[PDB]
């Protein structure tokens, strides 16, 4: 079917113009229900897990791990996962005045909720052959700053560890799972990701194969990336389903990512429909394809 990349794109514009989607924040609250609302709307039984997450400051966080269902019935099911919550901190800002205070978070959360969005908008209009189960993971980007010195580990994808320990469904089972994120700004290269090609080699194969089939190879690099800690780890570790990551690699910064990562930069000025189009077409491509 068609992917629509404007539609994507009023969807992250909608989410980031609650205002910055920081856990325990009102505007977080209002784009938790309409992230959900939008869920229903196009079919899925949604599913929203309110737990109590412990920050590595000691904070505890109100998240809402926001789950689509489409098709609960059916058996065969693939996981398409990206996460919604917006950093606390533009850490990485050039302006030190900025480092406490929060990013809008367009591509770096925005953009793979719209994206998957839209794809929810598209499986309710021609039902895929398998189940599809869209996951939006919260308080995953209130890692440890860099304006702290102390590190502990697993401070990051704090919702998605709740999740793949304590899934929606008992025994929750996905074919294969695909996680989106920073699919949405100008000039974005998806190279492969190291943890993906390790535990989902057999579908990081799958996706670029369909992505150079469509045309999108200028944006799904044939060449290994970095090993990047990210929701898809979490949910690999914990329910054993083979996870990959759609996650701009910038090789030009010291980060890796592009030059706005939590900084205040991240805004929907760099937010480009043809990356939008790429992602989009070739996982609904992919889905559509299995049986
Ligand atoms: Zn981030």
């Amino acid at each position: 079917p068609t992917f629509n990349a404007d539609s994507a794109y009023a969807y992250i514009e909608r989410q980031v113009a609650f205002g910055p989607r920081v856990p325990n924040t009102e505007a977080h609250q209002r784009c938790a229900d309409y992230l959900a609302g939008e869920l229903d709307r196009h079919g899925a039984k949604v599913y929203v897990q309110e737990a109590v997450l412990t920050a590595y400051n000691g904070e505890k966080l109100k998240a809402q791990n926001i789950v689509g269902a489409f098709q609960p019935e059916k058996s065969r099911r693939v996981l398409l996962f990206a996460h919604w919550d917006s950093r606390p901190y533009a850490d990485h800002d050039t302006d030190e005045a900025n480092h406490r205070k929060p990013i809008d978070g367009a591509d770096d959360g925005g953009s793979g909720v719209g994206i998957l969005l839209e794809i929810a908008r598209q499986i309710q209009a021609k039902a895929p052959a398998i189940g599809i189960d869209i996951v939006f993971f919260d308080a995953e980007d209130y890692g440890t700053p860099e304006f702290v010195d102390e590190y502990k580990p697993d401070t990051w994808c704090l919702g998605s560890q709740f999740w793949a320990k304590n899934p929606h469904v008992p025994n929750y089972k996905a074919e294969f799972g695909i996680l989106l994120d920073m699919v949405g700004s100008r000039g974005a290269t998806f190279y492969k990701e190291s943890t993906s090609v390790q535990y989902a080699a057999r579908y990081v194969e799958k996706v670029w194969t369909a992505a150079r089939e469509l045309g999108y190879g200028k944006y799904f690099i044939n060449a290994q990336g970095g090993a990047i800690v990210d929701d898809h780890q979490y949910v690999i570790q914990g329910l054993r389903t083979p996870c990959l990551d759609i996650i701009n690699y910038d090789p030009d910064t010291q980060s890796g990512f592009g030059p706005y990562w939590h900084t205040q930069n991240d805004t929907m000025e760099n937010i480009d429909r043809e990356t939008l189009k790429a992602v989009g077409e070739t996982i609904l491509n992919v889905i559509y394809n299995e049986k």
